[PDB]
């Protein structure tokens, strides 16, 4: 994906959360409202250290759930939907009170080049 136009959509991300350096410079210093991130792609969802997540996206990560590139990219167009699909439930409500139906396949392809 195009990563370059992800880092520029990554203007709207930033505004619940971040991209860190390996090393803990805050390289986007953007929001921390929802989990910083920097080395998303490939995690098991709900489990990035010191942000308060819930139980659903907990669980769906707990249940194997890793993020692709392409969960990822499906994930901000459908928040909320998107656990209550894959975890088979009802309450699985999101932090992420925000969508978006785009950004999500480039954003993607630049976490993807972030993680370094
Ligand atoms: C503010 C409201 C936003 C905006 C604009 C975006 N996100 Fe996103 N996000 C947000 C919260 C509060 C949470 C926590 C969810 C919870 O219930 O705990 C999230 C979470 C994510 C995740 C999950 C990552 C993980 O499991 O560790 C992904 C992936 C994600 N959000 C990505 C993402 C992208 C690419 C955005 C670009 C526009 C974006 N969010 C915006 C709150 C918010």
């Amino acid at each position: 994906g195009d990563a370059a136009k992800g880092e520029k959509e990554f203007n709207k991300c930033k505004t619940c959360h971040s991209i860190i350096a390996p090393d803990g410079t805050e390289i986007v210093k953007g929001a921390k409202t929802g989990p910083n991130l920097y080395g998303v792609v490939g995690r098991t969802a709900g489990t990035y250290p010191e942000f308060k997540y819930k139980d659903s996206i907990v669980a769906l990560g707990a249940s194997g759930f890793a993020w692709t590139e392409e969960d990822i990219a499906t994930y901000v167009k459908d928040p909320g939907a998107f656990l209550k699909e894959k975890l088979d439930d009802k309450k699985a409500k999101t932090g992420m009170a925000f969508k978006l139906a785009k950004g999500g396949e480039d954003v993607a392809a630049y976490l993807a080049s972030v993680v370094k």
